[PDB]
């Protein structure tokens, strides 16, 4: 499957792509404002994620730091990033279908659109000003808006018993972005696409 990753933000982002225990394609790349990066994701990939990282510094070996979404200090991510991270999530070729979603379960840093470039399904978007409106206790100093689990580490926010309800914090994310997951047991906003669809992830689709 092909993913085109487009940075429409006025600022540089460092895109990342991983399935948690391995990079997808190169795993990461700098995207200046307007740049597009095309990657190839193996069919059958389960639990892949794409996200943006902000305010990164990397040396020549590809080692450094980002203020959001850092994946163990690497330019080319092999593992998932540090919250807060708006997440494009996908599982491909699962019994003939692709499944895609956007999630705020790990917080929000950059607005995102996640759409097929092939026919058969619709895209999803979270493009509200979540950082600007972020509740005081969820604000991340390095930028972004943390989820409540990351901040408070309770069974209720993290849903660690498999039983939890919505919270004042999850409802904030859900109000601003109804089409993204706001907590673990949120009513699913997953979109079903034909197996082997292709996609575009656009950072700052509006702004």
């Amino acid at each position: 499957a092909t993913f085109e990753i487009v940075n429409r933000c006025s600022y540089t982002v460092w895109a990342a792509a991983s399935k948690g225990d391995a990079a997808l394609d190169a795993g990461g790349r700098q995207l200046n404002s307007g740049e597009s990066w095309t990657i190839n994701v193996e069919p059958g990939t389960n639990g892949g994620k794409i996200w943006a990282r902000t305010d990164c510094y990397f040396d020549d070996s590809g080692s450094g730091i980002c203020k959001t979404g850092d994946c163990g200090g690497l330019l080319r991510c092999k593992r998932f990033g540090r919250p807060p991270t708006t997440l494009a999530e996908f599982s491909l070729n699962q019994y003939g279908k692709d499944y895609i979603d956007i999630s705020n379960i790990k917080g929000f840093n950059v607005p995102m659109d996640f759409s097929p470039t092939t026919r058969g399904c619709r895209g999803v978007r979270c493009a509200a000003d979540i950082v600007g409106q972020c509740p005081a206790k969820l604000k991340a100093p390095g930028g972004g808006c943390n989820d409540a689990c990351t901040v408070f580490q309770t069974s209720e926010y993290c849903c660690t018993t498999g039983k939890c309800g919505p919270t004042e914090y999850s409802r904030f994310f859900k109000r601003l972005c109804p089409d993204a997951f706001s907590y673990v047991l949120d009513k699913p906003t997953t979109v079903t696409c034909p197996g082997s669809s292709n996609y575009r992830v656009t950072f700052c689709p509006t702004a």
